[PDB]
């Protein structure tokens, strides 16, 4: 490629990070430069991230000119299996950093991520990068290729599932496979430099666009109030308080059959509470300092679908358990915001009032000036399969 296409570039990265492009997700070169940085923090989580407006955090920052700007990792998906990839191919670049883990309830079913969603968003750069440079064997990496051996876009790699069956057994790679990372690594990382933005499309002129409806200085309860008042226009077509384009795209033409649909459906059991460890033991390995979001489900809606909130709110208690218990106590619950108008832009995606919300957690969470007690246990089964009632509220 032309030298002068430079991925590190200080445009690229403020391109880059607005533009949730899976190839800059799957690749090194872009997102590890921008959180390598200090100016661009991580916020690692899914389909959500895309919900902009006004509010969006990514526009807060640009419009208030902050020393910080998000960087958006993740999309309709990407769960924790893909994030703890994605943080540990990082490396140093996010070593004694600040990271935002936007959390779904959603990601907690019974059998955990889907094979294709996993396996959409598969790095082979990344995960071949972790295996030829892994010196010592440690209990999160057995837990990874435990989990790896489970997909099929990891089955059809002979060598791969021979190498991660050394590691479930205790050993390290063999040289000759190795050997066989690196030499495809010499591929992989020459293809990132020259495919890794392709199909990147930054959100940057969306930015300038709502920056147009904030006031020139930051004030919550002026901004909370015109988020209802903008909010209000765009969830007129129906009463669930959803956006007209979600709504009469994927509700109206099954609304009928959407009724009490989700009156059986059940987050507290899940492998991702495994996967979800797993990204917990990358993110404390390199102390990193990490806020964590809990969304809610608009209550409206819910209530039409008969998704329990009680159901929540133990999926909640178990998440928060996880990570008090362990010294990850930087928490944003706002599960129980269920009932908070113009909170969600959608059924289960933050909206202009919840990213408001969220971004003033951001924001006081990057003001604030680690004692982490990692347990391997939560990489159990007995964990996946536990029944939260029985745990304290942290
Ligand atoms: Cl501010
Ligand atoms: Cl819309
Ligand atoms: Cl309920
Ligand atoms: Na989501």
């Amino acid at each position: 490629g032309a030298m002068a296409i430079n991925l590190t570039s200080e445009k690229t990265l403020k391109e880059a990070s607005t533009s949730m492009a899976p190839n800059v997700l799957k690749g090194n070169v872009i997102k590890n430069k921008a959180v390598a940085s200090g100016k661009y923090v991580p916020f690692f989580g899914s389909s959500e991230l895309s919900r902009f407006s006004a509010f969006h955090p990514s526009v807060l920052s640009e419009k208030y000119q902050r020393n910080y700007r998000p960087f958006l990792l993740g999309e309709a998906g990407t769960q924790s299996l893909t994030q703890a990839m994605v943080i540990h191919s990082m490396g140093d670049a996010i070593a004694n950093k600040k990271a935002v883990f936007i959390l779904s309830p959603q990601w907690f079913v019974k059998k955990g991520v889907p094979n294709d969603s996993f396996g959409a968003h598969y790095s082979q750069l990344q995960t071949y990068q972790w295996l030829a440079n892994l010196t010592e064997l440690t209990s999160g990496d057995q837990y990874l290729a435990q989990r790896l051996t489970k997909f099929p876009v990891v089955q059809k790699d002979k060598v791969l599932m021979e190498t991660l069956a050394n590691l479930q057994a205790g050993q390290l790679p063999q040289r000759s496979q190795r050997d066989y990372f690196i030499m495809n690594l010499r591929f992989l990382n020459r293809e990132d430099e020259l495919f890794s933005q392709i199909g990147m499309v930054s959100r940057e002129p969306i930015v300038e666009k709502d920056m147009k409806q904030l006031p020139a200085t930051y004030n919550f309860n002026e901004l909370d109030q015109l988020a209802g008042k903008i909010a209000a226009k765009a969830i007129n077509n129906n009463k669930f308080e959803i956006s007209n384009g979600f709504y009469r795209q994927r509700i109206k033409p099954v609304l009928p059959k959407l009724a009490h649909s989700q009156k059986k459906w059940d987050y507290r059991f899940s492998p991702e509470y495994g996967d979800f460890q797993a990204a917990l033991e990358q993110l404390a390995e390199k102390n990193v300092d990490v806020l964590f979001v809990i969304p809610p489900v608009n209550k409206r809606w819910s209530d039409y679908t008969g998704l329990s909130q009680d159901m929540l709110q133990q999926v909640a208690r178990k998440l928060k358990y996880q990570l008090q218990e362990q010294g990850f106590t930087n928490i944003a619950d706002f599960s129980t915001c269920s009932n908070e108008r113009y909170f969600m832009a959608d059924t289960i995606h933050l909206g202009w009032r919840g990213w408001l919300a969220v971004d003033r957690q951001v924001d006081e969470f990057m003001k604030q000036p680690l004692a982490y007690q990692i347990d391997d246990r939560f990489y159990q089964t007995d964990w996946q399969q536990q029944n939260p009632l029985v745990l304290p509220q942290f």
